[PDB]
């Protein structure tokens, strides 16, 4: 059904292999290589039926599949979304190239590094800017800490440990008509419950082996912004950055797409960020890292975490880098859409046309399709390009109009 | 009634201070120790708690008043806590007493993720620093390979808990009987027929709700067995000492562990190989934000390689007898002095104690700056009473100290 993966294709170069879980849309590859102006045919695609895992990873069918394509290994390399302990040892099963960062992977270290906990430790001592918050310990810990982050703003986050995309994450609130961008369900405070308000916020996001939980002032943001680096032996290269565009808020607030030169990009957000990614280059990780952030009102900037994965929106900016160029974030701009109605590639491509804003190589404007029938945005997943922002606004009123929104 | 561990730590003290135990200190200790040192006695003060000094107590409010008493406004006053927990630094804010360095990573129990082994594993490996081979196990089946795969080099494994120390957390792995295995609780002969429940029996018994990791890894045979310890700050990481970790010596026997018996500092393991890769690592815990009293165990081999097994980002052991060290000979002792401590005498009374040390013509010498000091007089650190040797010359020291076994006896 769903090709939610498929999306990741837009990564490839001639030779290369994918690894899915989905379906392709037959057309899809074709499409994309198209348009990426390269040899579909020198394009591969290795489905599983089950999920991408450490097991398949280590499962030696699985590893023989890929051993078809590598042989004796030269001249390839592992491309993985994480840098896990099996990724590494797949490049040493294959002969393949060796992974950068080696044995911070083999001793499991692109874990701690993706828990919210290691962040918030990191950037006290290092002195990166934090919401107030605590890593809660246990229930107790937990009904404490919202009796104090409350006040300031009356609201309040709690987060699961390990987790992403905003799925992990409880909203407090002293008002239901606050909103709270980057949460699941949100709890209203109640000073007569909150050893029972605890226990739901223990019990739904610890686990066995997730025993912290972190608890946050939450601030209302004027810029939801990130910033996504990629890191070897030498340097920590800027790669982009991007913005958390939210919705579900009419008078919670689900995700709902990723914007191009984000409004956010001076010293007191840049300067800070950098910083500690670079102590994260010290201690070792090799490879694409993102740090989520805010700018307020007033001006003051926080950061929340870095995932040492792929951004989710590293598609997005390979996309622009092999259409646009290199820097071409200097006058281009693009933007996702989700929930579109779904369809065949063909029937997609056709209401692009009907709208009159399929990607035109010739002006560097319009849209490309990264899924027919993706779960993450449930719809159809779009990129589109233009030189100018109102235009772009303009495009995707169409796409919606033409080709069809699920609300 | 019992241990009087936690007195060892009196000789911190300069005027004015006070000490918080929830020991039982020889009513006479004190003044000894004061005296010895040259501080004015009636200035220091020990506050004797009947629990643990545990985060409830630091948050306990009549612990906190019983400390205000002698903080007053917190003026002129510092915490000089053991381990920076979350609790410690929130006491120096509620006494007003000057803020603990390093406030917010200890805010966000940084310490506790620091002091993990599994951490330790990860940044040296992250960072170049010399390592054993191991894993960072995440359930008993890695634990079944992990063991399968590391037995062979020296047919030494060793597995220890995530979060402990004083070796009690560590268990040994040995294909043969006569191993001697410093650094751990107990050992257990590796079979090939058995591996299935070796591995689960010790997941089973290295972790705990707030522990799903284990660390397994290489045991090797060691020409030497040290650490360095450093102070932090903003703006250096300061060497310390280095001090030479003591095992019990089995005869041979087919028991395994040996254990931890005492400490001689001015090591005689700094060089390139295991000071500057050391430094590179501790320098990096500095920017991640540690701020106090760090160390660094190690070894090196027979053919002279080096590793590094854990950070402990609180008060190393021989941290009081470099302390003390310093107060009695100066700051650049190190130079012509020698340390080496005792963890076996048969405890005593002070009185006793010290008629011993007389006895045996060895209790410190104010005027040669040689001779020994009772750092408790029935402790449970390993064995019994703790005592600290001095002198300028190896031999002399140890012939100090045998002396002292045949006058007060140890426990063996
Ligand atoms: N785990 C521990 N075991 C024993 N003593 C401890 C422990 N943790 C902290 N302490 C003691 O607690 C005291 C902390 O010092 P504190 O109570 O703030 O006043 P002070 O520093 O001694 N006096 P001063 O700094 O000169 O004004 C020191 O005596 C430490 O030795
Ligand atoms: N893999 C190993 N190979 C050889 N010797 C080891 C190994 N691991 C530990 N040791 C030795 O056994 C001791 C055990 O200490 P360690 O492994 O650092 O944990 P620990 O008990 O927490 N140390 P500490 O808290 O300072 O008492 C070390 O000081 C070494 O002497
Ligand atoms: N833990 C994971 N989370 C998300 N995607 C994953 C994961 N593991 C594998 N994948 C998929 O497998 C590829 C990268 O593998 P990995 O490095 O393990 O993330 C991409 O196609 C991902 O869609």
């Amino acid at each position: 059904s769903t090709d939610t993966t498929a999306r990741f294709l837009w990564h490839a170069e001639d030779g290369d292999v994918l690894v899915i879980p989905d379906t392709v849309d037959p057309d899809f590859p074709g499409y994309v290589a198209d348009t990426l102006g390269i040899d579909g045919t020198s394009v591969h695609v290795e489905r599983t039926q089950t999920p991408l895992s450490e097991a398949v990873l280590q499962d030696p069918e699985f590893i023989d599949r890929l051993a078809a394509h590598t042989g004796t290994g030269a001249g390839w390399s592992l491309f993985p979304c994480v840098s896990t302990r099996a990724a590494a040892q797949l490049t040493r099963k294959l002969n393949v190239a060796a992974l950068d960062g080696y044995e911070f992977a083999m001793q499991n270290g692109i874990d701690l590094l993706n828990m919210k906990s290691t962040f918030r430790r990191l950037a006290a001592g290092l002195g990166t800017p934090l919401t107030d918050g605590v890593v809660a310990r246990g229930p107790a810990e937990v009904r404490s800490a919202i009796q104090e982050l409350i006040a300031e703003t009356g609201m309040v986050i709690a987060k699961q440990d390990r987790s992403g995309g905003g799925h992990g994450n409880i909203g407090i609130s002293t008002s239901p008509e606050s909103s709270f961008p980057g949460t699941r369900e949100v709890l209203a405070y109640a000073n007569d419950q909150l050893d029972t308000l605890a226990d739901t916020l223990w019990s739904q996001l610890t686990d066995t082996q997730n025993q912290f939980i972190t608890v946050e002032t939450y601030h209302r943001a004027d810029q939801r912004f990130f910033f996504e680096y990629h890191l070897d032996g030498d340097r920590a290269r800027f790669l982009h950055s991007s913005i958390l565009k939210y919705e579900q808020l009419p008078e919670s607030a689900k995700w709902i797409g990723l914007d191009s030169p984000s409004r956010s990009e001076f010293e007191a957000t840049l300067k800070p960020a950098e910083e500690f990614i670079e102590m994260i280059r010290t201690i070792g990780y090799r490879g694409y890292v993102n740090i989520d952030g805010i700018v307020l009102d007033d001006g003051r900037v926080f950061f929340h975490e870095i995932n040492a994965r792929w951004s989710g929106g590293l598609i997005y900016h390979t996309v622009a880098e092999r259409l646009l160029g290199h820097d071409y974030a200097r006058n281009n701009f693009f933007s996702s859409i989700l929930n579109v109605v779904p369809a065949g590639l063909a029937d997609l491509l056709r209401s692009l046309e009907r709208a009159g804003v399929r990607y035109d190589k010739d002006s560097g404007e319009g849209a490309v399709v990264l899924g027919c029938n993706s779960d993450l945005g449930p719809g159809a997943e779009l990129l589109v390009f233009s030189k100018d922002w109102d235009r772009l606004t303009a495009m995707k009123d169409e796409i919606a109009t033409t080709a069809g929104t699920l609300s």
